[PDB]
């Protein structure tokens, strides 16, 4: 185990918020307060969306304590289209904490580095896991570059057999190809055009991914130590001791409890979240 | 319209779903639902909702033919997730009052019958509930060869689906839902490969015959079913007990249906756990 969750309000409502708590029950920012490494050569990944889900959940980069909230497009909650034949998110999508794609130094998502866990277990939202990195894919998302790290849950029974991109090409054939297809097309059902890829849409190996993750971690270091412009990101955190933005545990308590309490009945998700979507090809 | 009486805990070994008509009297989904819902619209009993993994189906040999979970080798059986699909990529079910009479072969295949009602794949957007009764417009048929038997897979669409009007034959599917039929053929070809049995091949070279051919097959199976439910052909255990068919020897009064249902563990409030192995993929 390691971490726990504090949900606030009903899932899929506008005030639904997922906050992360350490072992001691103290609130923490998933974007700042979770050490990038779980053990040597194992990264923490905060899981934003479970595999085969449709809600677009993500770490609120600009809200205090960086809770996981549901993306909003024009006052209406965002869901991801079911791209035929896939059901929504075909991996556990999430972010590696303590990493920042600096929009300066576009070439910048200004979000944590986005991660695709490809193991068999479908993880829960807000669940913190360890992953061994396996590769990276360089997507250009509407004029900004958002890196997609390919990794696997270190506790998956076969995590030993996977150690670089070719093991994915080998033991789960077509997984990378469908990854590329999904990232290329996920914005087309809104009319908006396809997405491009650097390196001619090929997957770069593990060491290249780790170099990029280290780069984003240095960007994050500079960010959370006041050394580079905070550029709109809420940096409030409860653990970083060498940071100006550290705050007392009860500051986090007050920021959470000032929100609607956790709910019991679950909202009914619209029936359009079940429509397919095809392409002619 | 119709209602459901789920009995025992969902996904346990003794879980059974019975169907009730407008008045709460129980009926068999295999005998008592008219094949036609309206003119040229077929009733479909939904056995498994889209993107589910349990293999549920009408118990052809239990009394009143409830929907129960297939059991293969002492363990309740679920369907493996064929990459890139999540389980059933369509509302899978059966057309009632139809029987794939075994021993009787095919002018268009050679082999004999599923010994089930004719199997149906509904392709609308709405993901239907288990035991829910729907109306469908038939649109085509596929002929799978399963172990020396012909397994007919009818392709249809919910007649109440928001765009059900635009669909009237197989080419409308080829046009408005591209890649859907190809993935259908692939899916039926590859399941149970994660359980070792090899792939399945198809008559007509894995092609879909259009609607008139499908309706020929469906009317054929309905005639076989008539023969079954009027004792004209021996069922070999297929339960013909029913509460409405007036031309039937095996019809039984509503308190018989009451007694056969109430003789089961009552409805549940907790839920059994579906394994995380139901979430494992399977590739290539």
């Amino acid at each position: 185990s390691g971490f726990s969750t504090e949900e606030r309000a009903a899932p899929f409502s506008l005030e639904y918020r997922v906050f992360l708590k350490n072992e001691k029950g103290q609130y923490i920012s998933p974007f700042h307060d979770i050490p990038i490494y779980a053990d040597k050569d194992v990264f923490h990944m905060v899981v934003e969306v479970p595999r085969w889900s449709n809600a677009k959940m993500e770490i609120a980069t600009k809200d205090p304590l960086n809770p996981i909230k549901q993306d909003v497009k024009k006052g209406k909650l965002r869901y991801v289209a079911n791209l035929f034949p896939y059901k929504g998110y075909i991996w556990n999508y999430g972010a590696i904490p303590q990493t920042w794609e600096d929009p300066g130094h576009c070439c910048g998502d200004n979000d944590p580095i986005d991660v695709c866990e490809i193991g068999s277990k479908v993880c829960a939202r807000g669940e913190i896991i360890g992953v061994k990195v396996l590769g990276i894919l360089a997507m250009i998302d509407e004029g900004e570059t958002d890196w997609k790290v390919i990794a696997i849950n270190v506790d998956d029974p076969d995590a030993a057999n996977y150690n670089d991109i070719n093991d994915v090409k080998r033991l789960k054939p077509g997984y990378l190809e469908a990854t590329v297809d999904w990232f290329r097309r996920y914005k087309v059902p809104d009319g908006k055009p396809e997405n491009e890829f650097a390196f001619n849409a090929e997957f770069k190996d593990k060491d290249f991914a780790i170099d990029i993750i280290k780069s984003t971690h240095d960007h994050w270091k500079a960010l959370v130590t006041k050394k580079t412009n905070g550029k709109g990101i809420s940096c409030m955190n409860t653990t970083l001791s060498e940071s100006p933005f550290k705050c007392d545990p009860d500051a986090a308590r007050a920021i959470v409890d000032a929100l609607p309490p956790p709910c019991e009945s679950a909202c009914t998700v619209p029936t359009d979240v079940d429509k397919w979507f095809h392409h002619q090809k």
